[PDB]
């Protein structure tokens, strides 16, 4: 009898929802009432799983609607751990602890990874006559972006980035970046946001509009 884990470290999305799993023999039938199923990490209680029923009772209060175990996984001998909303600080060591005519646990370490994905943008036509628009993209994560501005030939342009900390989230940055240039409609331009270690990109395609 050994408890058994397909990765002992995942990297999940900020304000997403995660999936974390523990596999267990099951010869046919499930026998719910010698199951135990636990969970943990750093010595508070995240699920306890006995004579078939969830024990919210004992579920440290840091969770509530958070956290639940995938109850049809059980049946083949899967403890699947889902937790809703993930936050920074649900980064850390998991345990989980299964009982079922024999005993074992495991040990899977969790990291939690902001990215500068979702990318708002807007362009602004300044002066007609002369065709100068202003291009501006904003996102949050962590840790510190830089955004570099590309044509669509990949020439690498001139910008203008303001970084701060997050107002909805005091632990991430704010990092806004402006682009003035000449041009004309349907050219396409790039703003890229980049972190390092390890090196990670997310960028939007701007194409300039066509207004009355």
């Amino acid at each position: 009898f050994t408890v058994t884990v397909p990765k002992d470290l995942y990297v999940v999305e900020y304000g997403s929802n995660m999936t974390i799993e523990c596999k267990f023999p099951v010869e046919k039938q499930l026998d719910l009432a010698a199951l135990i199923v636990y969970w943990e990490m750093e010595d508070k209680n995240i699920i306890q799983f006995v004579h078939g029923e969830e024990d919210l009772k004992v579920q440290h209060s840091s969770y509530r609607q958070r956290a639940r175990l995938l109850k049809d996984q059980l049946s083949l001998g899967n403890a699947a751990l889902q937790i809703t909303d993930v936050k920074l600080q649900d980064a850390g060591v998991y345990r989980c602890m299964i009982s079922y005519g024999g005993a074992d646990y495991k040990r899977i370490t969790v990291k939690v990874n902001a990215p500068y994905n979702k990318i708002n943008q807007r362009i602004l036509v300044v002066d007609p006559v002369t065709s100068e628009h202003e291009l501006t993209c904003q996102a949050e994560g962590y840790p510190k972006a830089e955004v570099i501005w590309t044509s669509s030939d990949h020439q690498v342009l001139s910008g203008k980035t303001t970084t701060t900390n997050s107002k909805r989230e005091e632990k991430l940055f704010n990092v806004t970046s402006t682009l003035r240039i000449n041009t004309t409609t349907n050219e396409i331009f790039y703003c890229t946001f980049r972190r390092l270690d390890p090196e990670e990109n997310h960028t939007a395609e701007l194409v300039i509009p066509e207004l009355p």
